[PDB]
């Protein structure tokens, strides 16, 4: 998986290209290519386990939701409020 031409689990440890991608998805910043459509397909992952998606799209959004989840709690809880306020990814299928 590779998100504007980089590695996903690159962008996801380290905390500068990460924090392009957070803000990005949080309208704080400019969005990527990649971003841009990790944002687009972000409230069906989480709302819905991307019951529309294709496998590609879910599969990297899943990877970024669990690995923020559990190593980026905080920005875990600002993407949760705006893009899954109902919590429905934690509950219903995690
Ligand atoms: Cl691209
Ligand atoms: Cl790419
Ligand atoms: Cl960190």
């Amino acid at each position: 998986t590779k998100y504007d031409g980089i590695d996903l689990d690159e962008i996801l440890k380290s905390d500068r290209l990460f924090n392009n991608y957070f803000k990005c998805l949080m309208d704080e910043g400019r969005c990527t290519p990649d971003g841009n459509e990790l944002k687009k397909i972000l409230p069906e992952a989480l709302q819905t386990n991307c019951a529309k998606c294709s496998e590609k799209q879910r599969s990297g959004a899943i990877k970024v939701i669990n690995y923020v989840i559990e190593n980026r709690k905080e920005q875990w809880d600002a993407l949760q409020k705006k893009y899954d306020p109902e919590n429905l990814y934690v509950e219903k299928y995690r």
